[PDB]
Formats: C-alpha cells, structure tokens, sequence
C-alpha cells in the first residue's frame, strides 16, 4: 500500500495543514525578537500573584491547544478515526504539540520566548512557583532550536507527536498504526529527499514529552489544590477538561 507520489502527496496535505493552523507566523516571531521585556516589566510579571499568572498562562496554554486541535482535524485520516480515538490522541498529543510548536516563538541567542507580546525569559515566569518546570521546557526548546527544523520538519514531526498509535485508550489500533506508518513514510521520505536524515538520532526520546507533560499536570494539581475556587471560575473549560465536553464540540465543528 501507498506508492512514491502518494507519500509526496501526504508530506504537502501536512506541511499545508500546518501552516494554516499556526497561531503565530514564524516570519512575525522572528521581526519582533528585538522586543523584549524591560526590568520594569519583568519586576511586573514577578510581582503578580500566583493565581493571576496561572491564569494568564492557561489562557494562552487554551489558545495554543485550539489551533492543534484544528491541524488535527485537518490531518488526513484523523476524522476518519472514531470519536473516541479522536480524543484519546488529542488528550495525550495536544500539549506534546504544543511543546514542540514553542520552539518557534523562543530564541536561543538569548535563552527568551515570546509571551504576550514581548521576548522574556525565565525569570518572566518565577511568580508560578514553577522554576523546575519553567527551566525544563526552557531546556527542552532549547534543545529543539539546536536541531534548526524547517518549518516543513516540524509539520511531518508535530504529526506523527499527535498520530500515536501506542496511546492508551484507542479502539481501533490498527486503523491509527497504518495512519502512524504513512506519516513515518512522508516524514522519512523528506528527510532523505532533503538530505536530513542526521536528524533522526537527535530527536528527543517519547519519555521526554510525557514527562514534560506528567510535571505540567502535577504542578497544576498543587496549585488546584491551593486555589480551587480560581481554577473552578477563571480556568478555561477547555484546560480543566484536558489537565484537571468541549473536545466534542470542537470536533464536530
Ligand atoms: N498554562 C500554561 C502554559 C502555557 C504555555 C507554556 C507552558 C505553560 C505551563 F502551564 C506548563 F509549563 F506547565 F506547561 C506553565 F508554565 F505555565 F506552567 C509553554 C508554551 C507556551 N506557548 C507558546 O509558546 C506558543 C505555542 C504555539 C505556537 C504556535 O502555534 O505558533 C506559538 C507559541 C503557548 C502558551 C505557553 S506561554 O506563552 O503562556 C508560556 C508560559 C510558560 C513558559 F515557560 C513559556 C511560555
């Protein structure tokens, strides 16, 4: 099953479907570097209170999630699954694909990321009481920008995060292991085609994204368990279901 020109074929629905399901365009991220956060602003963000900044970040956290949702409804093969696998990929995928995508909105020249329109770094977000979890994603997309990915790479990379046919839950296994596999081909078949292949051993391992994501749901259970009254009235519903429905709604949208 499934030739060369077909394989060629998935590489572009792909590389399409995600550049129209960027929140940010990369050429924006990239004119705005030389804005970045004065020590007055930062001084700001650090004197917020815990609860405001959990709130601020959940919101864009909730924003970032609803474009790969909608690159996942635009991923060929994704709505033919059923509801169920549907959801199951996007509970445990979503926030992977988004951790990917960040590496985009960060610099590396200076160890900042782009956050409410503004470059800052870690120090941005120390109000959280979060500073091991910060320092990991800060290390994680530093990581990935020393892979220097094409804009095409993380579209056939991001794909493949979201089309895991080992996630717990799934109906229909073979149905998202043949998906799986087509996007293995396009993603091996462009990095061969573009002579990147090198990049295959770099790539981060599948524990790393899972931990990353284990930290994120258990630094917001001790901070639910804190204020359970904000995270109940301010919290994005769409953010509560995935880390504490709305998946469904969206999906049939
Ligand atoms: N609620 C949130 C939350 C929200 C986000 C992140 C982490 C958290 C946490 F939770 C954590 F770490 F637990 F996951 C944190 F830190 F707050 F606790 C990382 C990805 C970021 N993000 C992006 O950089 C986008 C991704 C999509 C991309 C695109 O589609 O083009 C543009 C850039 C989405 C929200 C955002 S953020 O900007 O609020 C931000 C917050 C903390 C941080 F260390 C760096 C940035």
């Amino acid at each position: 099953m499934a030739s060369l020109t077909e394989i060629e074929h998935l590489v572009q629905s792909v590389c399409k479907s995600y550049r129209e399901t960027c929140q940010l365009r990369l050429e924006d991220l990239l004119r705005q570097r030389s804005n970045i956060f004065s020590r007055e602003e930062v001084t700001g963000y650090q004197r917020k209170s815990m609860w405001e900044m959990w709130e601020r970040c959940a919101h864009h956290l909730t924003e970032a999630i609803q474009y790969v949702v909608e690159f996942a409804k635009r991923l060929s093969g994704f709505m033919e699954l059923c509801q169920n696998d549907q959801i199951v990929l996007l509970k445990a995928g979503a926030m992977e694909v988004v951790l990917v995508r960040m590496c985009r909105a960060y610099n590396a020249d200076n160890r900042t990321v782009f956050f409410e329109g503004k470059y800052g770094g870690m120090e941005l977000f120390r109000a959280l009481g979060c500073s091991e979890l910060i320092s990991s994603i800060f290390d994680f997309s530093h990581s990935l920008s020393a892979l220097h990915f094409s804009e095409d790479e993380i579209a056939l990379y991001t794909a493949l995060v979201l089309i895991n046919a080992h996630r717990p839950g799934l109906q229909e296994k073979r149905k998202v292991e043949q998906l799986q596999y087509n996007l293995e081909l396009a993603f091996h078949h462009h990095l061969c085609k573009t002579h990147r292949q090198s990049i295959l051993a770099k790539l981060p391992p599948k524990g790393k994204l899972r931990s990353l994501c284990s930290q994120h749901v258990e630094r917001l259970q001790i901070f639910q368990h804190l204020h359970p009254i904000v995270v109940q009235a301010a919290f994005p519903p769409l953010y509560k279901e995935l880390f504490s429905k709305i998946l469904h709604r969206l999906l049939q949208e």
